[PDB]
This record gives C-alpha cells, structure tokens and sequence, in this order.
C-alpha cells in the first residue's frame, strides 16, 4: 500500500488538497499556476505494479492523471498519463507501448532551466501519454515495468538515484477537482 502524499503547489491561485485515508486524496484547484498532488511511495520502483481509481477526475481545462515520478543521476521527470483535460501533454515521438488494455505514445522532451525536485535545472522527461482518455471511476492498474522496458528499447534510460512515485492530479492554469484512491 502507499507510504507517501505529496502536495507541491506553485501558490498561484486556489489548490485545496486532503490527506484522506489509506492511499485516497482529493484536490479542489481555482486559477491554479502549476501543482502536482498525489499518493504513492517515497522510493519509486521500475517493477511496481500500481493500481488507482479516481472517483472524480474533472479538469476545467488543463489537468492530467498519471503515474508520476523522478529519478537523480541524471535528473528524469516521466509520465505514465491515463487521463488529461483540455490538453493532451505531447513532445519528441519514439514510438508506443501497449499496456494494462491502453496503448500510449511515447515521448521525450528537454526542458531547459525549469522547475525540478531539485530546484531550477535543466533535464528530460520521459512520457507514455494514452491515446485515448482512460476510464474514470474504475479499478485501472498500471504495470509500470512494461512502460520503464518500452523506454529503454528507445533509449529512454531512468537515473539511478529513485525519487518519490505517486499517482499525481497536475493542474496547470485551470480549475478543477479530483478524488482519488491508490494501493
Ligand atoms: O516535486 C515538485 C515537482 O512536482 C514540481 O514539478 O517542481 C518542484 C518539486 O518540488
């Protein structure tokens, strides 16, 4: 089960976040900047099977549902994204993965001088983004092995040093609420 809540927020605007019990959250965002909020495990794993079920996921524009973490050495954020708003987050195309009944695309992007676990730094995300939105109120698991293996054929090798892994609601420049339970 989880061992971990997360709750970043940039400060701009409204972001309302609870701890709830066991491994379920809710977030009420108004006018948000940027924030990231979810439950998972302090030390992600590359073999960890996660399973979520979002009784709510109603971005009012930009807001994504995914398995999100970080690795140290070098610096990684990546996605696993299942669900999203109004924008569905895209960036270098190197091919896909079918996983857990979806199939995703797969990405890479540099972000140069940007907000990091680490502060301002310059370092590379590794996205799986589905091709379609996932289904929201039920039991999805996420079998994040077969996604970290898709990433290395490209190439797409994580850091070494692991970070938190949690299943995140991000907002950015929306409103929105979610609630959601991870085990
Ligand atoms: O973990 C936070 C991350 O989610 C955010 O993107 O940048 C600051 C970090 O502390």
């Amino acid at each position: 089960t989880t061992n971990y809540w997360q709750d970043w927020t940039d400060g701009v605007g409204t972001v309302n976040a609870s701890n709830l019990a066991g491994g379920q959250y809710s977030v009420s965002w108004t006018n948000c900047g940027n924030f990231v909020v979810g439950k998972g495990w302090s030390t992600g794993s590359p073999s960890r099977v996660v399973n979520y079920n979002a009784g709510a996921f109603s971005p009012n524009g930009n807001g994504y549902l995914s398995l999100y973490g970080w690795t140290r050495s070098p610096l990684i954020e990546y996605y696993v994204v299942d669900d999203w708003g109004s924008y569905r987050p895209t960036g270098t195309y190197m091919g896909t993965v079918t996983s857990d009944g979806g199939t995703y695309d797969i990405y890479t992007a540099t972000r140069v001088n940007a907000p990091s676990i680490d502060g301002t730094q310059t370092f590379t995300q590794f996205w799986s983004v589905r091709q379609s939105k996932r289904s929201i109120g039920t039991n999805n698991t996420i079998t994040f092995a077969n996604h970290v293996n898709a990433w290395k054929s490209h190439g797409m090798n994580l850091g070494s040093s692991w970070a938190y892994q949690i299943i995140a609601t991000e907002g950015y420049q929306s409103s929105g609420y979610a609630n959601v339970t991870v085990w």
